[PDB]
Order: C-alpha cells, then structure tokens, then sequence
C-alpha cells in the first residue's frame, strides 16, 4: 500500500484498500471509510467494478440524459467519486468550507455553496437525481466567479471547475465532442 492518503497526500492514520495499493484518511475517503468490512475495497475499486461488470457503460452518453438519472446506488457512487476527485486537487481547499463575503464593490451570492455542504448532502441522500448534485457543484464555481469579478483570484474557480468538468465527462462517459 501507499504511505500517503490518496486525496490529501499527507501521512497519518490511513486505511488501506484490499484490492489496490491506495490508502486514505477516514474522512478523506467518500463515503467515510467503513467501520468493519474485511476485505475493504476503496471507491476507485468500486467504480472499476461497475465498468467491468457492464463494459457498454463506457459508450458515450448525452449530458442531458445523465443529469435526469435518479440517484440509485450506482449513480450515488459515481457522484461520491466525482466529489472525491475534486477534493484530490489541493486547490479544493478554497471551496471546502463555508465562505463569507465582505469585499468592497461586490455583494455575496444569493445561494452560497461549498464542498463540505455537498458532501453532507450526499451522505444524507438529499439528491434525488444526478442533476441536483451537478447543479450544486457548478454553483460553487459560478458564485466564486461572480463575487471575485476582475480579481485574479477568480482563476481559482476556473481551475477547480475544469477538474470537476473533466472528471464528470470521464466518470459518466459523456460522448466526446469538438
Ligand atoms: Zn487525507
Ligand atoms: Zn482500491
Ligand atoms: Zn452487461
């Protein structure tokens, strides 16, 4: 097994996957690492199994169809993994916890949003369709762009949104386009 957490790249109290060499902090894994279960298989492994059990699941899909999917177990997992892929980027730190807004010339967003809120909402099964999760994720970056205006800090939202979108297209096998 690796000696650092796959998500945050730090050592510490790590839980090791039984079917691959990755390791995790308890609350870095999504869902949080399960109490018992020997062997234990990480989210990366669980996602790989879905693809292996249904190879045709990798054929191209339309985003509009993906968004309307109900949050059955496999879609729940895919959103958990997409969320985790964002937290894998160190720039996710800026979007993790509850923001506050007091900048001359800007007004805060009407609906603030942040990663840990999305994480809780997934854990509490508050999304009934993939669309709910994706909307909240895109809202994080849209709020940031609007608030920061011409400050160069706006670029951090563009950057982390790009990680989200690339991973969304990979995990849900969105049809490639020009
Ligand atoms: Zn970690
Ligand atoms: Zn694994
Ligand atoms: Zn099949």
């Amino acid at each position: 097994n690796s000696n650092i957490c796959e998500v945050c790249n730090k050592w510490g109290r790590l839980f090791c996957c039984d079917t691959c060499p990755r390791s995790f902090h308890e609350h870095c894994h999504i869902p949080s690492v399960e109490a018992n279960k020997n062997p234990w298989s990480c989210i990366f492994c669980r996602i790989k199994t879905i693809q292996e059990r249904c190879p045709e699941s990798q054929s191209g899909h339309q985003e509009s169809e993906v968004l309307m999917r109900q949050m059955l177990p496999e879609e729940q997992l895919k959103c958990e993994f997409l969320l985790l892929k964002v937290y894998c980027d160190s720039k996710s730190c800026f979007f993790a916890s509850e923001p506050y807004y007091n900048r001359e010339g800007s007004q805060g967003p009407q609906k603030p949003m942040w990663l840990n809120k999305v994480k809780t909402s997934l854990n509490e099964q508050m999304y009934t369709r993939v669309e709910g999760f994706v909307q909240d994720m895109r809202l994080i970056f849209h709020n940031h762009k609007e608030f920061y205006r011409e400050d160069k800090f706006t670029r951090l939202g563009i950057q982390v949104q790009d990680i989200f979108e690339k991973n969304f297209r990979n995990i849900f096998a969105i049809q490639e386009t020009s």
